[PDB]
């Protein structure tokens, strides 16, 4: 993909491919509440990194217009405010308030750099992507079963990770404190870089943790012991020994030297750890520390947080911020995700149905099913 064709591709994409209809369907929420879409903040990042926020629009047409006119490189969605963001200059200090917004999560592969061996920073590969899969399943399960959130839209970030938009009516009215509490409930991996051991479990295991572990169990052998090979050599297995008491270090060190692969060594770790318990949950603390999601509280805490819009175009990979079908989550592949050049290619090889003829269609379908359930909930 070539980022210089981009300003030309954006023109076309924003004119004949970006699903404005479904977009407005989403953000207008069936018109039940007035000025909801009209009080929504957007922000655009234009060429040469020109950043503008407090963008608001009268309706879908105004949006189509200003977007096609600006042709932004980045689009971020924000809160629904007390007034129209456009007019924020006209509002007296103290009355311009973010009032409602979807509950959002940002999962970023870069946050796993201390426990994945294949890549670092913004690099991703099929061997580490399984981490997202566990993250989506682990978290979405909690949002659905523990919290009863019914309308959850998962979106590819374009390069390094995934977003979740929780859009239930009661959720959009959640205070920053409750949001922060939901993040604290979901969070198990605590610490920065000074701290080598980021997971400590109590004698009693809360169901969320149990159900998260059981999801990780299903993936751990292939992800961690085979593909990542976290016990390949001493440099790697010392990092794991750093997460367990010193009194079992020597025993494990020898059993690791005498062993041939990570499966054997993990199986040894299990037996020694289990034996350590009798006279605690080391295995699970290690699995969690190596596979459980890391969550930035600042992303989900603030009602005024601006997050990458679905169907944005990634300035470098060219990939589309596409919705993720929760039913096929294990089959999701960020490397076969449509790029803008590909869907413009498809378009220039054939009115409101042009995108259906592109590879963009099934993701818009996922988005439409997300919208349909959203209507049904408003009705009954
Ligand atoms: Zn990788």
């Amino acid at each position: 993909f070539d980022p210089t064709e981009l300003p030309e591709l954006l023109k076309l994409y924003y004119r004949r491919l970006f699903p404005y209809s479904q977009y407005y369907r989403w953000l207008n929420y069936g018109g039940v509440i007035k000025n909801y879409f009209q009080h929504r903040e957007f922000s655009f990042t234009l060429k040469d990194d020109i950043y503008i926020r407090y963008q608001s629009f009268n309706n879908q047409s105004d949006l189509e217009k200003e977007m096609q006119a600006a042709n932004p490189y980045k689009i971020d969605i924000g809160a629904v405010y007390s007034h129209r963001p456009n007019q924020h200059n006209t509002v007296k200090l103290g009355a311009f308030q973010a009032q409602e917004k979807e509950l959002v999560f940002d999962i970023d592969m870069t946050d796993y750099d201390d426990v994945r061996r294949c890549c670092s920073s913004a690099d991703i590969c099929p061997k580490c992507w399984t981490l997202m899969t566990m993250a989506i399943r682990i978290i979405d399960r909690a949002l659905k079963e523990d919290f009863g959130f019914k309308h959850r839209l998962w979106v590819y970030s374009g390069r390094r990770g995934v977003h979740c938009w929780v859009c239930d009516e009661s959720v959009r009215k959640l205070s920053s404190a409750v949001r922060s509490g939901i993040v604290e409930y979901l969070s198990l991996v605590k610490g920065g870089q000074d701290v080598k051991k980021k997971v400590h479990l109590s004698e009693k295991i809360h169901p969320f943790i149990r159900k998260s572990i059981n999801i990780i169990k299903k993936y751990f052998e292939e992800y961690a012991l085979v593909n990542q090979d976290i016990l390949e050599n001493k440099e790697s297995w010392d990092k794991i020994l750093a997460l367990v008491p010193e009194t079992i270090h020597d025993e494990l060190q020898q059993s690791f030297q005498k062993s041939h692969n990570s499966l054997q060594r993990w199986e040894h770790l299990k037996k020694v750890a289990s034996r350590y318990q009798n006279n605690p949950w080391l295995e699970w603390e290690i699995m969690l520390q190596y596979c459980f999601p890391r969550l930035d509280i600042n992303v989900s805490k603030g009602i005024n947080h601006l997050l990458k819009s679905p169907f944005s175009v990634h300035p470098k990979t060219g990939r589309i911020s596409v919705p993720i079908d929760l039913q096929k989550v294990d089959q999701f592949d960020p490397f076969t995700v449509p790029t803008i050049s590909f869907i413009c290619r498809e378009l220039d090889a054939i009115r409101t149905r042009d995108y259906k003829k592109t590879s963009l269609a099934p993701y818009v379908k996922v988005f439409e099913h997300f919208l349909e359930n959203l209507d049904k909930s408003r009705k009954g």
